[PDB]
């Protein structure tokens, strides 16, 4: 019986919440009671299994259980198609209430009166907003959550101590969602063999001073814990998530010297740990690559006759040296390499052709390093707000067919990177600068795959996750672009904008920005300045009284 097997592996707090959190993602239209009822006959069903081995339908895969429950178009639909049907109805964007937070002393209302119930709820919001959201990681936002109402309720004032601990939280939760949004869409639009290459390189720059067969072992492993979690199967992940912490921990003199924190922590606290360790120092004398990847004689005897053994020990002793290439660039340079190889083991002077391979990589290493000099120099000449307005209008000049709210919501996080990068020393920009890139540049890559209006975009995103990066950044302003028809149902206003939150004001400005440059598609920087630095105008105005409504409605007819 599987169910059982995973209900003691993980025991029940984690199983409830993780089959929680499933029924979320597989139905996000759902109400929340509907979803905890489904979740109690489950898990009462897996203790009669967790008793008798034997008891009528304990056999039954996860799948066809967490199915029929679910079914209580696609249900019409048996397994395996089934399932595939619940997770082809996936949604990234989700029309569901923005969460509003009430007045936290209602807040500890109800997390001192039901604590279970109170988890749940958040458990539940999480999920079916965020239906990639990486399963256990939730639940160590869930102990964390707790941590904070438990500690804030019983304190002098409830509103300074949780809202600033519950605002690093939401923004955690943002940042590691998109991590894991991204793995997804690696195993599921590129296949295990592209993961695999990500994990060889990303593993083998944290575990320098560790082996191929070691790193080879936790790519598998890793892979496999992702695929499950991907694939939805969050019971599984779960378990083989923790196993490969138990694993880590009691080899790591043969993986990494940084552990040891990680490894005295609490199982949901340790996985968490281990994913973000610093890398460790790179080994003593380590040999040129050359060696073996360019002197040798064997070359192409052994790209031949073993060729993928053969392109993970280069990425891997290429990676393990350069823990200032971002991942991307790596994977770059390995392609870049075995397609080297492929013409010249098939030419007359195979070892002539090749000697010049490492000299194919310049160029590609140059291209980032400049890009993230020059927009890190931006930024400090800028600052976050100022960089992403500039981003705003760039993104927009070469993609204007993508949404607003698209808009808006990528460029924003993509200013979010001179702030998180920059800082670092430039030997850590980069796989910061570019790896960062990647996360958001994939939002972008899902939230336009639900609805596409632009070719350039689904191009970029579907010719190769390693070039997605270069695809966006060599795009130039869209000359076919049609200039937009001026419109009175947008720079309409609300008097509401007066008591906006910072954030809310930037975020309606930047929308107004976005409307304006996708009016004029070509149009100046000067030219936008003053249409904008009209509107400020105006705004500033109206939110000095009297009439606020007439003002902002006399004006925007007096736009019109
Ligand atoms: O690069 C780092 C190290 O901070 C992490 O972002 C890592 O890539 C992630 O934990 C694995 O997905
Ligand atoms: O994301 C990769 C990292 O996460 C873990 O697999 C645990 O989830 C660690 O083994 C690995 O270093």
């Amino acid at each position: 019986s599987e169910v059982a097997h995973r209900f003691k592996d993980l025991g029940e707090e984690n199983f409830k919440a993780l089959v929680l959190i499933a029924f979320a993602q597989y139905l996000q239209q759902c109400p929340f009671e509907d979803h905890v009822k489904l979740v109690n006959e489950v898990t009462e069903f897996a203790k009669t299994c967790v008793a008798d081995e034997s008891a009528e339908n304990c056999d039954k895969s996860l799948h066809t259980l967490f199915g029929d429950k679910l079914c209580t178009d696609c249900c019409a639909k048996q397994e395996p198609e089934r399932n595939e049907c619940f997770l082809q109805h996936k949604d990234d964007n989700p029309n569901l209430p923005r969460l509003v937070r009430p007045e936290v002393d209602v807040m500890c209302t109800a997390f001192h009166d039901n604590e279970e119930t109170f988890l749940k709820k958040y458990l539940y919001e999480i999920a079916r907003r965020h239906p990639y959201f990486y399963a256990p990681e939730l639940l160590f936002f869930a102990k964390r959550y707790k941590a904070a109402f438990t500690e804030c309720c019983q304190a002098a004032d409830k509103a300074a101590c949780l809202l600033p601990k519950l605002d690093e939280l939401r923004d955690e939760g943002k940042a590691s969602s998109a991590k894991q949004r991204l793995k997804c869409a690696s195993l599921q639009k590129f296949g295990e063999r592209a993961f695999k290459a990500w994990a060889v390189a990303r593993l083998s720059q944290r575990f320098p001073k560790a082996e191929f067969a070691e790193v080879s072992k936790l790519v598998t492993d890793l892979t496999k814990v992702h695929t499950e979690c991907c694939h939805g199967d969050l019971l599984e992940c779960a378990d083989d998530r923790a196993d490969l912490a138990k694993y880590i921990c009691e080899n790591q003199d043969s993986i990494s010297s940084k552990l040891k924190e990680c490894c005295e922590k609490p199982l949901l606290e340790k996985s968490h740990c281990i994913a973000e360790v610093e890398n460790d120092e790179m080994p003593a004398d380590l040999p040129s690559l050359a060696a073996d990847f360019v002197e040798s004689k064997d070359v192409c005897k052994n790209y031949a006759e073993a060729k993928d053994v053969f392109l993970g020990m280069f990425l891997y002793e290429y990676a393990r040296r350069h823990p200032d290439y971002s991942v991307v660039l790596l994977l770059r340079l390995a392609k870049t390499y075995e397609t080297t190889l492929e013409k010249c083991c098939a030419a007359a002077d195979p070892h002539e052709c090749y000697a010049k391979v490492f000299d194919e990589f310049k160029p590609l290493v140059e291209e980032p390093q400049n890009l993230i000099k020059q927009n890190c120099e931006l930024f400090e000449q800028l600052g976050e707000y100022k960089f992403q307005n500039a981003l705003l209008v760039r993104y927009t000049k070469k993609v204007p067919q993508v949404s607003t709210p698209t808009l808006v919501e990528v460029s924003r996080n993509l200013g979010k990177v001179g702030s998180k990068c920059c800082k670092h020393p430039e030997a850590k920009r980069m796989p910061c600068a570019e790896d960062y890139l990647s996360v958001v540049l994939n939002q972008l890559c899902v939230l336009h795959e639900k609805t596409p209006v632009s070719d350039r975009v689904t191009k970029c995103c579907t010719e190769s996750l390693v070039n997605r990066r270069p695809c966006f950044s060599a795009l130039e302003v869209d000359e076919t672009y049609v200039p937009k028809e001026f419109n009175a149902e947008t720079f309409t206003f609300h008097a509401d904008i007066c008591t906006l939150s910072e954030k809310e004001r930037q975020i309606k400005k930047q929308t107004a920005l976005v409307e304006l440059v996708k009016h004029k598609p070509k149009a100046t920087k000067e030219q936008l300045k003053a249409v904008m630095d009209d509107f400020a105008a105006f705004v500033e105005k109206c939110c000095k009284a009297d009439d606020k409504e007439t003002c902002f409605a006399e004006e925007g007819k007096k736009l019109v």
